[PDB]
């Protein structure tokens, strides 16, 4: 009921759909000129962003302590506008929830709400042959796509959707301390 | 873009959950105290419509001319509100769009919107092993649970979701004239 709600004004005003040379994907900008993508969107320097062209000026692919793959790009893009900042809403941790909304906005799936059940820390996968952490597991959605894909409840931005086999999806959990 | 703020003002006003003995699904308002159902969903005499028992006066499962099975009961409900008139926005025949919305709104599935993308006349079809007319196809939806959900364009609804296989979806045709 309300995590939809909470979910609309987010993508509203800080999501975009994005073209990289490798699909299209959802993305969701944080602060100041910082947004966040799925590791396998491996932007270039330039980025198709909702139909333009806009220059990426820096991208780090996260991973954590130990060099483990967290499967999440931040990039920093060449524009003058800045997002609105939703670093508030960031989880400071890995979140499990009984009910999460996963929240995709492309040219091909646009506005597209997903309500997916449980979201639980699932934690090591091994993701598309890559060894990868801080995985959040969800059942039932899971399209080639729907990448970038956001993963909230009400008034908390949880993660960023990743992969998936079967009606099996993961998110990346998106913590507030990646952000600065 | 459009189709989506058509979609959730058209679910907020005139859609509900409703329970049956054979499950649950998302129900749409029509007129005065007329609502509609899959046929399948075999509304008793009471049915729990957003946690409240409400009586059903009449319920009518549609066949066109020669009898074929058009998969959807009228059900006329037994309470003292009136539902927003919506015969306006009913498509007149079956509708072929490249987009669409399928909304669904349950208690396992609440807020749930899914970009469609091509929807055809695909007519006939051996649904559930019954012989069904007027059906619309659409690529990727498809479990159970999401019977009963909306298919809308920009200012239309087109039809109501009653079956499934694979990443094929298909809706019973939603037709102004059978309201009366
Ligand atoms: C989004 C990005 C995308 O579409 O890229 C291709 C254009 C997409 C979403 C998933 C596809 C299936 N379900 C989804 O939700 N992501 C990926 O395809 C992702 C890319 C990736 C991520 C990290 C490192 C490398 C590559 N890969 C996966 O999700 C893979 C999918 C896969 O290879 O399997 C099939 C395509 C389904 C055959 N999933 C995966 O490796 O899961 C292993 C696994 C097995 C059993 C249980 C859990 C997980
Ligand atoms: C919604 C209602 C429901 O959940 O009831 C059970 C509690 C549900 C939605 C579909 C399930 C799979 N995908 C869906 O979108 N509807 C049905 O289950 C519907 C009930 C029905 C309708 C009409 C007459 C009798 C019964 N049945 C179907 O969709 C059947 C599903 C089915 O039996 O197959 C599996 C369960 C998937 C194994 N679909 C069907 O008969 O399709 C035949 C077909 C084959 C190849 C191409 C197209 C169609």
């Amino acid at each position: 009921g309300p995590a939809f709600e909470f979910a609309v004004a987010m993508m509203k005003r800080n999501s975009s759909t994005v073209k990289t040379e490798y699909g299209e994907f959802t993305m969701l900008g944080i602060y100041d000129r910082w947004a966040v993508l799925p590791r396998h969107a491996k932007p270039g320097p330039t980025i198709l962003m909702n139909d333009q062209e806009v220059g990426v000026l820096d991208a780090k692919e996260l991973v954590d302590k130990d060099g483990a793959n967290l499967e999440l790009t931040l990039l920093k893009l060449n524009r003058n506008e800045k997002f609105r900042d939703i670093r508030g809403f960031l989880a400071k941790e890995e979140v499990e929830v009984n009910e999460a909304v996963l929240a995709i906005n492309t040219s091909k799936f646009p506005n597209m709400y997903i309500p997916v059940g449980q979201v639980t820390e699932y934690g090591f996968l091994y993701l598309g042959g890559t060894p990868t952490k801080r995985m959040l597991m969800y059942n039932f959605p899971t399209r080639a796509g729907q990448c970038g894909g956001v993963l909230m409840s009400t008034g908390k931005v949880l993660g960023i959707h990743v992969g998936g086999n079967g009606h099996q999806g993961f998110s990346a959990a998106l913590l507030k301390h990646y952000f600065n």
